[PDB]
């Protein structure tokens, strides 16, 4: 029964998070775990920090270029008692499209855990042994395991360290529509990063338009490669501005009725302050959203 969507995001082991179109609250969300193929878990912590595998930083980041924002089509091959559903994506608008765990496989970025389907897995395994890529080259791929940080040493050093010059990084996670998880890179820093000079609804039960404003952003922003001005810290979140080709997410938030200007920490604004708080008289003039009677 062949499925759609859009990838929301790609997780550890490239199990994918695909959502739909919202009709009366945020989209119906579907974590499908790649039928047939392994790959590595990524770095996490719990008791202890556990680093990532070999290759599975470079598998996550293969299907996230690859496939964040796209329009996929999927099929459920199981469902098992654990509550997790098994499947294969396809990059397109039909089943005979690019199965996205051949990709993985060719790249040697994954493994295998007879028929049509599992011959064309068997085909890729073979080309990716026969020329040497990833898990499947000379070594044991340490040059692969991030150097992952989770908290800054000193953080106001570390802002002033970077003179306002963009960093490169990705956006991991939303947690509401003005502050993120940021993978600074290439020192592999995973920190907080809130919206210099904004302030979205916040969740508890949640403030009105919270889970619209936090939607607004993650659909915009969420696993795509950015650049961060870090400009100033509170505590160990990182206050800043995030860059991309589409737009300015600060100054859209406020425009389209999704944010209020703070006081405090607009000073550190650096893009100018002046567009934020005209970007909120826009809003508040055309009783958008968070400023309706
Ligand atoms: C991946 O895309 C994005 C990344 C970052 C930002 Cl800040 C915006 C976008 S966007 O092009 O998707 N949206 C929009 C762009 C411009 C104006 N509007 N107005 C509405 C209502 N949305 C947009
Ligand atoms: N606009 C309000 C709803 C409302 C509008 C007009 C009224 O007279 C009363 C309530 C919300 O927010």
């Amino acid at each position: 029964t062949v499925q759609r969507g859009i990838i929301k995001m790609v997780l550890s082991g490239c199990a994918i998070i695909v959502r739909g179109q919202p009709r009366g609250g945020p989209p119906p969300e579907r974590q499908i775990n790649l039928s047939n193929i392994r790959a590595g878990n990524l770095a996490r912590r719990a008791a202890k920090d556990t680093p990532d595998e070999p290759w599975a930083f470079p598998a996550r980041e293969f299907l996230r270029k690859k496939l964040i924002g796209k329009e996929v089509c999927f099929t459920i091959e199981n469902k098992t008692p654990q509550g997790r559903e098994y499947g294969m994506i396809y990059l397109g608008k039909d089943t005979n499209g690019e199965n996205i765990a051949e990709s993985l496989v060719a790249e040697g970025l994954a493994t295998r855990r007879n028929n049509p389907e599992q011959n064309r897995l068997s085909e890729c395994e073979e080309q990716a042994k026969a020329a040497k890529k990833g898990m499947w080259s000379e070594g044991n791929g340490s040059h692969t395991i991030r150097d992952l940080k989770y908290t800054i040493e000193n953080p106001r050093h570390f802002v002033d360290s970077h003179h306002q010059k963009p960093v490169n990084a990705i956006i991991e996670h939303v947690r509401d529509g003005s502050v993120v998880r940021a993978l600074l890179l290439p020192d592999y820093y995973l920190v907080t990063v809130m919206l210099s000079g904004i302030k979205c609804p916040t969740f508890r039960t949640p403030e009105p338009f919270a889970a619209e404003a936090k939607f607004f952003t993650e659909s915009r922003l969420l696993q795509r490669d950015v650049q961060i001005i870090l400009e100033s810290c509170h505590n160990q979140n990182i206050l800043g501005t995030i860059l991309h080709p589409n737009g300015n997410i600060t100054e859209l938030l406020l425009k389209e009725g999704f944010a209020r200007c703070v006081d405090w920490s607009i000073a550190v604004y650096t893009r100018g302050a002046e567009k934020l708080r005209a970007a909120e008289r826009f809003a508040k003039e055309r009783r958008l959203r968070i400023w309706r009677d």
